[PDB]
């Protein structure tokens, strides 16, 4: 475009691109924090003379409506006045491509038609920070060759400029005559009057209405200094001094004029009130309301005789309305007609008409009409399985703990996982008492009996805690012990959980719960307090839904004001009607080309949505929900981010967030291919946020690209329309390919259901990539590179377009001084200064929001959870960050996983919720000038960056990245082991097919393969042992040896661990230790490390070494009473450690009186091709007198009933001789045995009783044999053993069997060693077994 500058009178200059009328304009520069409804906004007469800075960084998504259409009254149908009223517009990103069913044209076309200048590409947040609290900031949009001077339009009578010049009548023939004095009235005021039976006589600002006949009078505006409207003030003064008693209703300018006429004073506010999130309080009844405001002048708080304040601003204590003590005269400083904004104060129009209908009264007459004492509260933590629900982690319980501690309420927390991150807490988040018990009705009853709490929080531990609290309620246990449910009542909860009860409750307020395919899916997070104050804190739009695992953006992007405000209001109505006291999530389907919607569901407990919404906004939902449960109202709770304002507000976001689920694709489609984590990315364009989130999913992902990752090729036979219409693991790449193959966007939207707005942004990314591909290091301009970075291109992406390396591209970019900017997530779009340390990084800006004087220690997080990289690394993070804090070291945390506890800006000095790439970590490290980086405590992601960080100026703490590299290179590590005389299984990296075959024969079958391919001899019937350890200058100073239950196999990171060892020889232990001593010296280890070993009798073979903390670090730490991460962090930073009491190699800590077990929280089958495997995640860790009781306690802790009745036996035919003994053992403990016919017959022929059952695929073929499903449903089978079976005819049935157990919530054993452990433990052996601290 042509470019133009925004120049402020203080000297601030920002260059932007013109998208409106290309001429210069001068005016007052203002900002408004309201995000939605820019068409309604920019037609507000209040902006006359003003250049408006938009908080919402993404402007124009809905285009412009039909700007000439009129409604039945002769008013603009879709606008708030007869044209655009702003003098100009300043935005971060202008969407040239729009998509909305009411759009007729682009916002830029509209602006051009109206002659309004507008520029994009300017830092609207920086402009906000500059304008705020200055009173009047003059500025100008200036084009080259069109110089203009600063002018203050407030020095002229703007009221007169916008007022009607003659009397206009709307609602002709209606019964109630209302005179409206036009001080820049909005159209919606007139619509709301007429709807109520007014015939509205709209009169000029200076019309002498004083002797007119009317039933009521209304004054509304608008722009300008109310003091310049003396003829109006004098006329209103005449009314007030008369004996006229018609009701008077002032809106905004009305409030000021009515005040002045009464004898009050007005002033020009240092800090104006302009937003759609402005909290006010009715001073009379303490009720809070969220309002739309757009005023820069206010009434002085000293009011004249006969007048009282009606509303007050909750943030800044300014007047927000006045009322006469006896006459029906009142005004409000906000806009109850909204448009845009929250439809929460429309009842003021009802009040006005009520006053007219009586024969006199006050507005008070017709206006709408810590209490619980708790001394000890029981908080139900994150628990086990919930039948027909995915499996959840939810540690929000700890925020509840923190809230209770600030109110001097004693806390008891239940969490059965002894190594949970939730209980790894030592300050405000530590419960006074923790019980390590299952989250089940029996156990929670025992804690109630023991502790005698008077309150219970049941809505902050996921579905299982909820089901549990509800069951205690139903059985009378809560009544019996005097335990109050804090927050939403169980009666209200039951109404949301039962589909039918929910429908009936909704039908009472004329709302409703068929295919919603291709409807827009929008969700709101809502908080309601015990005083019936009810706010929306976040809203989200599903980009693409393929069970709650959608790609989501926040805020919603494609809604109009009408749609957004319609759903927002329904949310509030539904939440209040349901009796919510705390948080609630509500999900809508909205028809994509009308106003029709329906409610999909409500969730009256904390959820993945509420955790995402807290991360996206910085509003601490769980903490606030816990304060609400104590009956504290929103206005009386602090906004933790601002420090100076309350929880009674709706966040305004000057960035956009993108969340993407993390799919289970690491092992290498939808049948058993689930969401195992999530990422969230922040940007100030959609594109920036979007590419960043894609990269966050996995390091092989470059951004948005039509090329499959890992250099794979699209099939030659590809049917693209087919790929687009069914979920796949390559869906996003298929969309990119469709766009790039010139499939129309309309067709892509028809096939995918993704709104075309999003597809336009995707197309711009691909178009940028084409632009970049015709350029080179010499010809690419600064402007192009800047734009590419602003829409989320990485240096690596750019490098492939230009034919450069990544490093050369970074260098090139920094030579042009193109770098990103550190912004704060402040919850208020800069309305108030924040001192938050909750940060992101964007190219869309012109300043940083923080200083870089800390020079802190960086700690890198683990990225999205997935199989093998789970909650254990959150525990490691928490411990390492606390060690640093305890030693007085400033910390910088970087992570992008919104499910983590460690991304808590209250526990670290700077939290960057950012991409864990080399590029972004270097940006953050060098901008902060960090003193070092810890890459050892976040799993593989950070550790794999060791060497690239080290080569780019990063000080890595602890073990040299050069050593990490040697140890994790198979060829180098193996030659080091050869030289030290440490054994390992034979192995080869093979190029050719004839090489692979010759090796497989050189050492006998089988062999293991893994990604030029690595062959290793597979050793059969071996044990596996984990060594977790901490080195210091090459000396092992802490170690723990654990033993896998399962024989060494293809699964490791699926294995159940026993500590200390149970069936390992003493000689093998000595060899494990000796090998560990040698490895630590050979790699000069200073920090955490793990070595895995195969053991067979006395033969000990190293499998591999990971020179970083492993997932078993929490487990071994809690088991031995020594925090291995604490010790390692100390070593890595050079802090001294006393070794006298550590588990060194010469003096191990071997528990005597107990054994610990670590097992997966959730397991489920996966169909492959042909075979069936298990996947598992999460952790449960328990202690027991021995491994047998530990194991039973783990089973109860994961939410299972210990089997008693019947066992389904499924084994491969060749495994029969080995299994017969265990079968008899299980039978001799009183289990009835079931098996498929041939197995059943074989058992019976060996004198082990069994009952035959049908294979699922053959249930038709014989009505005489029982079905597995029926035997499970009726409780005959309460355990399924289903061991590996390579018979390909039954692979699918074995998958079905396994899926049935998992879905019915009964235990499923798929390994022989684990089956033997169970069999032994039930010989050996619910309440009795357990535990606590
Ligand atoms: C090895 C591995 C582990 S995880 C992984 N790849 C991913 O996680 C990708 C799969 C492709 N993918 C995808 O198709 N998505 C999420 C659909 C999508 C739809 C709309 C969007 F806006 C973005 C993504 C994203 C993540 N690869
Ligand atoms: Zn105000």
């Amino acid at each position: 475009a042509q470019t133009a500058h925004i120049v402020l009178e203080d000297g601030t200059k920002m260059k932007g691109y013109s998208f409106g009328h290309p001429s210069s304009v001068a005016g007052e520069v203002v900002f408004n924090t309201g995000l939605g409804g820019y068409p309604e906004a920019i037609t507000d007469p209040a902006y006359k003379g003003q250049i408006l800075t938009m908080a919402n960084p993404i402007i124009g998504n809905g285009g412009a409506p039909d700007t000439t259409a009129l409604d039945e009254l002769g008013l603009s149908k879709y606008l708030e006045s007869n044209g655009i009223k702003v003098s100009g517009l300043l935005v971060l990103d202008y969407s040239k491509d729009y998509n909305h069913w009411l759009a007729t044209k682009s916002l830029g076309q509209w602006l051009q038609e109206e002659k309004v200048p507008a520029i994009y590409g300017v830092d609207t947040r920086m402009l906000t920070k500059i304008i705020r609290d200055k009173g009047t900031m003059l500025g100008k949009i200036e084009f080259e060759g069109q110089p203009v001077d600063f002018v203050d339009p407030n020095k002229q009578n703007l009221i007169a400029e916008v007022s009607t010049k003659d009397v206009k009548v709307y609602g002709k023939g209606n019964p109630t005559k209302v005179v409206a004095v036009d001080c820049g009235i909005k159209n919606n005021v007139i619509r709301l009057l007429v709807k109520r039976g007014a015939e509205v006589h709209l009169v000029p600002w200076n019309h002498d209405f004083t002797k007119m006949e009317y039933d009521g009078i209304l004054i509304a505006g608008g722009p300008g200094n109310p003091a310049l409207a003396e003829p109006l003030i004098q006329n209103v003064r005449k009314i007030l001094e008369s004996d006229r008693k018609e009701p008077l209703f002032g809106i905004s300018t009305g409030n000021l004029i009515t005040g002045l006429a009464a004898g009050a004073k007005t002033y020009k506010m240092s800090m104006a009130n302009r937003g759609q999130n402005q909290p006010v309080l009715n001073i009379t009844n303490k009720q809070a309301f969220i309002t739309a405001q757009n005023h820069g002048y206010a009434l002085d708080n000293t009011l004249p005789a006969g007048w009282k304040p009606l509303f007050v601003n909750v943030n800044d204590q300014t007047n927000e309305g006045i009322m006469h003590e006896s006459k029906p005269f009142f005004a409000v400083q906000f806009h109850p007609e909204v448009t845009p904004g929250p439809i929460d104060t429309e009842y003021l129009f009802d009040s006005f008409f009520s006053l007219i209908k009586k024969g006199k009264a006050t507005t008070i007459t017709s206006v709408l009409p810590s209490r619980v004492e708790v001394s000890k509260v029981l908080i139900l933590g994150s628990g086990g399985l919930s039948i027909g629900q995915a499996g959840e982690f939810d540690y929000s319980g700890s925020q509840a703990v923190k809230a209770m501690k600030e109110e001097n309420v004693k806390t008891v927390l239940m969490n059965p996982n002894i190594a949970s991150v939730q209980t790894n807490e030592v300050g405000l988040k530590q419960a006074d008492t923790v019980y390590f018990l299952p989250i089940t009705p029996q156990f929670v009853t025992e804690v109630i009996k023991a502790e005698q709490p008077d309150g219970l929080i049941l809505g902050m531990g996921g579905q299982t805690a909820l089901n549990c609290g509800v069951e205690l309620f139903k059985r009378g246990v809560l009544k019996e012990y005097g335990v109050k449910v804090l927050g939403t009542s169980v009666e209200s909860i039951m109404a949301t959980e039962d589909r039918q009860l929910f429908s009936d409750k909704l039908n009472e307020i004329n709302e409703k719960i068929k295919s919603v395919t291709g409807w827009k899916e929008i969700e709101y997070e809502v908080v309601r307090d015990a005083d019936d104050n009810c706010v929306t804190v976040c809203n989200m739009e599903n980009v693409d839904a393929m069970t709650g695992d959608s790609v989501v953006v926040a805020p919603a992007q494609t809604l109009s004001n009408a749609e957004f405000q319609m759903l927002r209001r329904t949310s509030i109505n539904v939440v209040r009607h349901l009796g919510i006291v705390g948080e609630c999530n509500i999900q809508f389907a909205l028809h994509p080309t009308s106003m029709e919607y329906c409610i999909i569901e409500v969730n009256a407990r904390l959820s993945r949505s509420s955790a995402l919404a807290s991360k996206a906004t910085g509003y601490p939902l769980a903490f606030i929900a816990a304060k609400i449960a104590l009956g504290i109202p929103l206005p009386e709770i602090k906004n933790v981010v601002s420090g100076k304002t309350s929880a009674c507000f709706e966040p305004s976001l000057d960035y956009m967030v993108t969340k993407i689920p993390r799919w289970d694709l690491d092992r290498f489609i939808g049948s058993s291919m689930k969401s195992v984590g999530e990422v969230m990315a922040i940007g100030r364009t959609f594109e920036e946020s979007f590419q960043k989130a894609l990269r966050m999913c996995h390091p092989s992902i470059e951004g948005f690209t039509p090329r499959l990752p890992m250099n794979k090729e699209w099939p030659s036979n590809l049917d693209l329309r087919k790929e687009l219409s069914e979920p796949s693991s390559t869906r996003i790449y298929a969309i990119a390919k469709a766009i790039d193959d010139n499939m129309s966007l309309d067709e892509i939207e028809k096939l995918t259901y993704i709104d075309k707005w999003f597809l336009y942004k995707m197309r711009d990314i691909l178009n940028m990539e084409k632009t970049l591909k015709g350029l080179n290091s010499e010809s690419m301009t600064e402007e192009t590179l800047k734009r590419a970075k602003e829409i989320g291109f990485s240096d690596k992406q750019i490098s492939k377009c230009l034919g450069l390396t990544e490093a050369q591209t970074r260098e090139l970019r920094l030579k042009k001084n193109i770098h990103p900017w550190v912004k704060q997530i402040d919850t208020l779009a800069a309305e108030y200064p924040s001192v938050t340390n909750y940060l992101y990084v964007t190219y869309n800006g012109q300043e940083h929001d923080v200083n870089f004087d800390d020079h802190g220690m960086m700690v890198l997080g683990c990225g999205p959870y997935h199989i093998g990289s789970s909650v254990e690394f959150d525990w490691c993070a928490v411990s390492s960050i606390r060690t640093l804090r305890q030693l007085g070291k400033k910390t910088v945390v970087v992570n992008c996983n919104p499910e983590t506890v460690s991304t808590d800006f209250d526990e670290c000095d700077k939290l960057y919720f950012e991409e864990l790439s080399l590029e972004r970590i270097l940006d953050i490290y060098h901008q902060e000038a960090c003193g070092g980086c810890i890459i050892s405590v976040g799993g593989q992601i950070p550790n794999n960056l060791a060497v690239p960080l080290y080569k780019n100026g990063v000080k890595i703490m602890g073990t040299s990245p050069l050593q990490i590299d040697r140890a994790e290179d198979r060829s180098i590590f193996s030659a080091v082991l050869d030289e030290l005389k440490v054994a390992q299984a034979p192995w080869k990296a093979v190029n050719t097919l004839n090489e692979a075959l010759e090796f497989a024969k050189s050492v006998d079958y089988p062999c293991l393969l893994r990604p030029p391919v690595v062959l290793t001899k597979f050793v059969e019937g071996a044990r596996e042992v984990e060594m977790d350890a901490v080195g210091k200058d090459g000396r092992v100073i802490s170690h723990a040896i654990s033993e896998h239950v399962e024989d060494a196999g293809v699964h490791s990171g699926d294995a159940t661990l026993m500590l200390p060892t149970q069936t390992i020889s003493q000689g093998a232990i000595e060899k494990v230790k000796d090998a560990t001593r040698k490895i630590a010296k050979a790699f000069a280890i200073s920090g955490p490390f793990n070595v895995q070993f195969l053991v067979k009798g006395n033969d000990v073979l190293v499998i591999e070494c990971n020179l970083r903390a492993s997932r078993s670090f929490p487990f071994v730490s809690k088991t031995l009473g020594v925090d291995f991460i604490d010790v390692a962090t100390k070593v890595m930073i050079g802090e001294n450690v006393d070794e006298k009491h550590l588990p060194t190699l010469d003096h191990p800590i071997i528990p005597a009186d107990y054994v610990a077990i670590k097992a997966p929280m959730f397991s489920w089958p996966r169909l492959r091709d042909l075979r069936c495997e298990m996947a598992s995640t999460g952790e449960v860790a328990c202690f027991g007198e021995g491994i047998h009781t530990a194991f039973l306690k783990a089973m109860l802790s994961t939410g299972f009933k210990i089997p008693q009745k019947g066992i389904l036996i499924g084994i491969q035919q060749s495994f029969r001789p080995r299994f017969l003994g265990v079968a008899e053992q299980l039978h001799n403990e009183g289990f009835k045995l079931f098996a498929t016919e041939a197995t059943s017959d074989w058992l019976n022929a060996n004198n082990v009783p069994a009952t035959p059952v049908a294979w699922p695929s053959q249930e038709g073929q014989n009505p005489s044999l029982s079905s597995i499903r029926k035997l499970i449903r009726d409780g005959s089978i309460d355990l399924v053993i289903n061991l590996p079976n390579n018979n390909t005819k039954f692979v699918h049935d074995n998958y079905v069997i396994r899926r049935t157990a998992v879905d019915s919530g009964i235990p499923l054993l798929t390994n022989f060693q684990v089956t033997k452990l169970f069999a032994e433990a039930v010989q050996k052996s619910s309440k009795s077994l357990f535990h606590y601290r």
